């Protein structure tokens, strides 16, 4: 068997993405009913810098399979430094099944998996953030059911991990996918073909736009993330593209909200649209969980 | 009808009995209650690290089978709203165990999360340390009700508080000695003195050492502090001259760290009445009771 | 019971450590196959220096004995700055069933064992490593067999943790063990006596030298290490042409991790030779050996 990864949305194609928000179905119905890594096995959960809800998510899904989670954060060196990152993946692969690994580069995890004879997950990275959205995905079909033609919009800062993970595990899911920004802060031109030619196998669609309006207009899915991760208003292009009451207003009567979180009230989303009946970012949070334990399960009998 | 612990009054006598029956079992059997079967999270946050709350805490909730998520000192708070993160927290984990400083964010946290609250030390209060003390003066001396305890040093502090209220809610006769610029917040003091009148127990406040240590069945003491700035607590300290003034079968105990030298000399940590390796040990059997109990009240 | 301990290699006898070797052997086999810690029990894995592939192994080997790892980094109140070590060690042994430390000088690691009730393991000091040591005898047997009589040469700082533990854990399995390294960076003299008096017993010897390739011939086994001062080690380099006045089907070892291109080159790392990565798994089966033996001796 080939060892599989995924660093990125498109890493699975639809039918394997199926298979694996149905597996994150099931699990949430019986959380410890899968234990592919019984023994203790265990799996490393690195991180370049450190994300505590990340670390949450993972370490406890872990558990609920059985295995054994090795968390090494940011006050640990850093992978790279003091020996090859070749030789650190053949060591890891001594000792551990997986390796989840949050880190900046996209070349760096590339390394990584071509390197290591286990799965190696992107649990969040510069480019892509794929374990989100698919947390994302399998809360929109908790709310909406199918997801093959729904309208997903995201708002914001269209450049940045979030926007590209949307784009391309969205299309692979067959929703039509729209991203809102403005000019200086669009998704990445090769993320961008890459989740259009994805979306002619299903049917779906990329828009990209700098008119918040349109873009909420008939909308399913509204989501948003901060938009920056850190005098001068630098995050003023981005204001226009705040989700509040008056885009919800514009989406679709039914359409819900997503938010990765942490969110910063009263910036990228209000207090109205957060706390109110569209909201499911409590829920989207939670399969974080279910998600990422299917996602192991699904590398791991691959693998 | 989401139960916490934030200070020693949050238990009634009657439930703080029962709390501590469940950890002279839990003692002896420590692996027999397995609420946290999965297993099962548990948030531990330490907004400032402690080694052996996070001993105690760790290995407690993995023998009740459950995994503790161990959070080190970006602060709550601080990257979002706190009723937020008690959100998020409140699907991942059955209990929140919390570290931090001021007693109004446990509070804030316990008004909003949907799982039990545990206060594993605060500026004001150190609940579960108290139920460690209990427990081990339990297992020394049998009944609490009517035993006569004294905590010498710095009297405002979160030792001597709980001390006060949950050793009036086990209907023991608490003192307090120390010196004037440093007694009990009177707030906490008159909570205690209410309780007191439920359970036959008393409540003294003194800057007499010698007095304090007349007659008293148990000694505390705790670090004064977290050009000699500690000298008025000099005189408070235990030792083997003020252990010679209380009972004949005296005990002492001490939450630790301990400075020897300072609140306790090294005769009396390690002389045949000191109890505080039992309490240490203590610690990781009452709060696991204590989760026991919450996690079934909830 | 005495309480075992293991701070340096010839804490274990002779037949004491080859004990310890078929239970390592036998564990690599099948890795759940014994439980003493099952419930969970605790260990207390603690770095006053991070060491993460010393944390991988420990802390899943202790899992995979039925425990739970307590891991405590470093950046908590380094031990012994707000305690008495004497103390820590008291109250860890309330907590958990073993203790695994990582620290510099070996006084440190002499103060918890002296009142420790539970087995202290250094799991990587200044002065020794003997763990990996163990990891590395296991190593070297599944490749070879006896280890007695075998030859070994370990190559670069000789006055380092590993050529101290070369020294001593070598010389207790029988192993004729040469240090090539510089003047100035030679073993330490008391280290030294200790391995020639523990070779006594073992038909073993003990070699030091300047002459990197007088010890490469002959050798079963070499080793190397990281140097860090650059300037005396390079004629100590583990290269190809060093390797070829070995044994025909001399092994290489490294305790990771390597700077290619200085102790070691690509050619060496790379080849058939070196047995770096299974030594480096092997660190797991030896320390959760050694776990397991100490425990039922303790």
């Amino acid at each position: 068997s080939v060892i599989r990864h995924f660093l990125r949305d498109d890493d699975l194609s639809p039918a394997e993405q199926a298979e694996v928000l149905e597996l994150a179905a099931e699990l949430k119905k019986d959380p410890v009913s899968r234990r592919p890594l019984q023994g203790p096995r265990g799996v490393a959960v690195i991180f370049d810098k450190n994300s505590t809800r990340t670390r949450f998510s993972f370490e406890l899904g872990i558990a609920q399979l059985g295995g054994h989670a090795v968390v090494v954060d940011s006050g640990s060196t850093q992978l790279g430094r003091d020996e090859t990152l070749q030789d650190t993946a053949k060591v890891l692969s001594r000792y551990v099944d997986a390796i989840v690994w949050r880190t900046f580069g996209q070349e760096r995890l590339d390394a990584m998996a071509s390197v290591a004879t286990v799965p190696v997950i992107n649990a969040l990275s510069d480019e892509f953030h794929p374990c989100q959205v698919l947390a994302d995905l399998q809360t929109i079909a908790e709310r909406k059911g199918a997801l093959r033609g729904l309208r997903l919009s995201y708002f914001g800062d269209g450049a940045n991990n979030m926007a590209h993970s949307l784009l391309l595990g969205g299309v692979t899911a067959g929703i039509h996918v729209t991203v809102a920004a403005p000019e200086g802060f669009l998704p990445d031109p090769s993320v961008r073909a890459a989740a259009e030619r994805r979306a002619q196998d299903t049917g779906a669609s990329v828009t990209v736009t700098a008119d918040a309006h349109a873009a909420a207009a008939g909308a399913d899915v509204l989501v948003t993330d901060t938009w920056t991760s850190m005098g001068l208003d630098r995050v003023k292009p981005f204001r226009p593209f705040q989700l509040n009451s008056r885009l919800l207003a514009l989406a679709d009567s039914d359409a819900i909200v997503l938010h990765c979180l942490p969110a910063h009230r009263g910036d990228e989303i209000t207090d109205a649209v957060m706390d109110g009946p569209a909201s499911a970012v409590w829920d989207e949070a939670e399969n974080r969980l279910h998600a990422q334990k299917a996602l192991l399960v699904w590398l791991l009998e691959r693998s």
